[PDB]
């Protein structure tokens, strides 16, 4: 089998991007946030706080005849960025593009932190990392694409983020026509349950490229691109009145400027970032400063290849018994 589904960003910036699921029997369509950093499935359903759901769509398990309570079973996760949500979980028939799994967890929210109720755009967040992260207690769920892979045409999925415009996941198979050249794969630890894997080295606009290793997370759920400080602070150093401000919480640079590219190594091959992918706009509404796309990781404590990156590649994520990773320019 395979699955084909187009994803969409929220808003002028690409902050996230939203991909349509079908949940229950009849469908239940809502609109998610598909996360290679996180292994839950988790939505705004009919338990979730009232006070806590701002225009989101509902999951609501009673409506599907095909949902079942897991009794016993509760969920809590904390992310990088400070959100959190929790609640209880049904098993119930998932598809995304096409391709359906039956018995998945559903993670219905019983609560949800600030920054999901103030976002009406997205209705929950189904996780792509590795199963060893799902945070369903006292037994363990399985992720979508654990639950699809031994259905699939292969054992890969892939994500084709677009900027500033709409961009496809698939599921089982790869497009080859929606990418150029050829993909370059590179290995990948499961140790921390992530799409973990170390860039062969950087450039910054037309400069040398500097070869050192950049062990980080293909994340197609963090917005921005986290890297050591040395690299933040050459790429920063390129773009005039650029400068780190502890108020704003990172790099901002005058609207002004044209921004320079970033090129990321993955073995021999290159993947290049336009400027323009950097640009994450005014810090607040009418402000000559704006907010950088290429951040400091110093504070994490992890890489990340958020959708910065991921957005100028097409990305295959292979779940062969040996997982990689494959990138291409497109
Ligand atoms: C650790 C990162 N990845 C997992 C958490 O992913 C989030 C997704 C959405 C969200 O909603 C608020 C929002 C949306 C867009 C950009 C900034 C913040 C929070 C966290």
């Amino acid at each position: 089998s395979t699955g084909s589904a187009t994803t969409t960003p929220i808003d002028s910036l690409d902050d996230a991007y939203i991909t349509p699921v079908q949940i229950g029997t009849p469908a239940q369509t809502l609109n998610l946030d598909f996360d290679t950093g996180s292994s839950d499935l988790w939505v705004f359903s009919s338990e979730t706080t009232a006070s806590e759901v701002d225009g989101q769509t509902i999951y609501t398990p009673s409506k599907s005849t095909t949902a079942k309570l897991l009794s016993g079973a509760t969920w809590s996760i904390s992310y990088g960025d400070g959100s959190s949500s929790s609640g209880d979980v049904y098993t119930d028939t998932v598809s995304v593009g096409g391709l359906t799994v039956t018995g998945q967890a559903v993670e219905s929210a019983k609560k949800v932190s600030s920054s999901f109720t103030e976002d009406s755009t997205i209705d929950g967040l189904l996780g792509l990392a590795f199963s060893t992260l799902n945070t369903v207690s006292p037994t363990q769920q399985k992720t979508f694409f654990d639950n699809a892979k031994a259905s699939l045409d292969s054992p890969v999925f892939t994500a084709d983020l677009g900027y500033h415009a709409p961009g496809t996941y698939n599921f089982g198979f790869i497009d080859t026509t929606a990418y150029t050249g050829s993909i370059t794969y590179t290995a990948v630890s499961t140790k921390q349950g992530f799409w973990e894997w170390t860039s062969t080295g950087y450039a910054v606009g037309s400069g040398t490229f500097k070869s050192t290793s950049i062990d980080g997370i293909a994340d197609t759920g963090t917005t921005l691109l986290y890297l050591p400080a040395t690299v933040v602070s050459a790429y920063w150093a390129q773009v005039s009145g650029a400068k780190s401000s502890s108020s704003v919480g990172g790099y901002v640079f005058p609207c002004s400027a044209t921004l320079p590219s970033f090129t990321f190594g993955v073995g021999s091959a290159r993947i290049v970032i336009p400027g323009d992918y950097i640009d994450f706009g005014p810090i607040s509404t009418g402000s000559s400063s704006c907010f950088g796309g290429i951040q400091s990781s110093a504070g994490i404590g992890i890489n990340i290849f958020g959708d910065v990156a991921l957005k100028a590649a097409f990305v295959v994520f292979n779940g062969a018994t040996t997982p990689t990773l494959g990138f291409a320019s497109k």
